């Protein structure tokens, strides 16, 4: 089971430039979205969500074959609220429909993280479409009720080491919680790309406490919370070493976060040797836009 990087046929670096700038202008426009958090934060997690889906042993999974568009992955109970991003994406689609499903679900974290002011992502293009039959089951993204091991050992089967996974768990700085979606709560929210993920770990006091749907999350006086999978990244001394690096270094978060990220996202994927060098967006800011 090999997926070959396919470009779409007859487009070139501008035309995904093109479709990152539409992106990039909407998300700059519809900015009341939940609660004024704007569908930054959701396109991150839509597009970790296609991607997370990935199974090493297999190849099945990732985000080559935009396979989110299909019901059974839609109506994944892991994937609720994402139905937000996917209908923001839609008229982009409509814009460029001879863009990939996985191209523009993967375009569109690629897009949010830069225009949140996070790090530039390299991002390849040439993700291919597949039937129905190749959706993955449902389950295969992990639970937040869960301690460090399961971290650990979930992230081995997307290729992830301890470094990869607390650099990629960063993203939680952006968004929030929500009791319909997951089952967490929590008022605080951001759409701006730090390291303040880390920063919040370490100098918070935090209290374990079941919430108003009776599951345990970490909460602090200041109003903030951690999943306790994110809290697993501070009792976990490996973990916890890495979060003060990240927590004192943010260029290196930036550039830890952008390599995982592009890998997250290319797993899967086999590119051929006379494929096109990944392509660097330009945000609307450096394009005066
Ligand atoms: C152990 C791994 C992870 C777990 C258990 C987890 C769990 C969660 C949960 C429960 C939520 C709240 C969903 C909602 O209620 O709306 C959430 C939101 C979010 N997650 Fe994760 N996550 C993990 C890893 C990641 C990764 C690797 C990324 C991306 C690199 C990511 C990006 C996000 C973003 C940006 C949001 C906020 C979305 C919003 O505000 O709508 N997560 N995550
Ligand atoms: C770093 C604190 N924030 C954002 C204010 C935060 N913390 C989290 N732990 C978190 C977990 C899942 C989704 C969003 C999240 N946001």
């Amino acid at each position: 089971l090999v997926h070959v990087a396919s470009v779409e046929k007859g487009r070139s670096y501008e035309d995904f430039q093109k479709v990152y700038n539409a992106i990039a202008l909407k998300l700059r426009e519809d900015d009341e979205y939940d609660n004024y958090i704007g569908y930054g934060p959701v396109l991150v997690r839509l597009a970790w969500h296609i991607s997370g889906t990935w199974d090493k042993h297999d190849n099945t999974g990732g985000s080559y074959g935009g396979t989110y568009r299909f019901k059974k992955e839609f109506n994944d109970p892991s994937n609720a609220g994402l139905q937000n991003g996917f209908k923001f994406l839609e008229p982009i689609h409509k814009e460029f429909p001879w863009i990939s499903s996985g191209d523009l679900f993967s375009l569109g974290g690629v897009t949010a993280v830069q225009e949140m002011q996070g790090p530039k992502i390299p991002w390849r293009c040439g993700r291919v479409d597949t039937p129905e039959d190749t959706t993955p089951d449902n389950g295969r993204l992990p639970d937040a009720d869960k301690d460090a091991g399961y971290v650990r050992t979930f992230f081995q089967r997307l290729n992830m080491n301890d470094r990869e996974v607390v650099a990629l768990m960063g993203a939680h700085a952006l968004g929030k919680t929500h009791l319909k979606n997951s089952g967490y709560e929590g008022g605080g929210a951001n759409n701006v790309f730090t390291n303040e993920f880390y920063l919040n770990l370490l100098n918070e006091d935090w209290k374990l406490e079941k919430n108003d749907a009776n599951n345990e999350q970490w909460d602090s006086k200041s109003g903030y919370m951690m999943l306790p999978t994110d809290y697993s990244l501070i009792q976990d001394p490996k973990y916890l070493s890495i979060v003060k690096e990240y927590a004192n270094d943010q260029d290196k978060f930036f550039k830890d976060f952008s390599k995982a990220f592009e890998k997250l996202l290319e797993n899967g994927i086999t590119f051929p040797k006379d494929a096109p060098s990944p392509f660097i967006f330009k945000t609307l800011e450096e394009q005066g836009l």
